[PDB]
């Protein structure tokens, strides 16, 4: 049961797993070291207060965004299914941290199978 | 596995803990977990009424899935963080506007860390 | 683990509960629920007469149709089938879609008895 939560705040990384599918590298973001089946799942919450000349933009990315975020009026779910290869870099990027509430909003991964 | 599904028509209430149905379309969730819900929207085309086309996945009142275009066959398919005592319900601004025999949902247990 | 992958090009099966019958398409053997997973890319430089539509098809029913040809577009999601349903990734033309960069893949996480 390998499973990993950044966020929301004040919470950082919170993790079970056996031994292990991943690493959490830094801040939103981790490494995969596993190849195999995972759902992504998680939340954005825009800001709605932003007061910055930067444009809404939050990706999550694979090394490639697979999830591009670009509507700063509604609250997003990130759940999806992906496979993964050992190496790949999973992030959560945001083009202002003040995009988004941070209080609600976080993401996760959990390996479901590797064939 | 810890599954749960409603419809499609004429099936009601259909179980295989960490939730409870609390009535037709609508159940409780017991533990906090990460669960995939699944299931299928298919408007009704015999629709005639004066409400506009709306579906929505609400965990408690709030929607995490909202279905507003009535040409759409649209999936459910999705994967969401619930804890224990959020209620989540499929609910339609009218019955009339879904086919029920072709409109279910259920919801599976991946994991409770 | 029953699982199976249709490519990227030029590798196509990679592999009871499922049979593959042809490229991109299977026989659902077992009823389950089924993640499916994937990646669509359109060919930026196809110039047919159809329109752009790519399709994962249940039986007779598209349980997921693609219409923009602009992005790269994820297959990502769980299904409910039933033994006997077959599946199919399918294309207006075969020349939409680049087959390189083009694969999809299933899997059986459960098949509860109710
Ligand atoms: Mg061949």
């Amino acid at each position: 049961p390998c499973v990993a939560k950044f966020g929301p705040s004040p919470s950082e990384w919170q993790m079970a797993s056996s031994e292990s599918c991943l690493n959490k590298m830094s801040d939103w973001k981790l490494r995969i070291l596993q190849n195999g089946l995972y759902a992504i799942y998680g939340r954005v919450t825009p800001n709605p207060t932003y007061k910055g000349f930067a444009p809404f933009e939050v990706q999550l990315c694979k090394n490639d965004a697979i999830q591009t975020l670009t509507d700063s009026s509604k609250i997003q779910n990130l759940g999806n299914i992906y496979e993964f290869n050992a190496g790949d870099t999973i992030e959560l990027r945001f083009n202002s941290d003040d995009q988004v509430l941070k209080t609600n909003t976080y993401f996760g991964i959990i390996l479901l199978a590797n064939p």
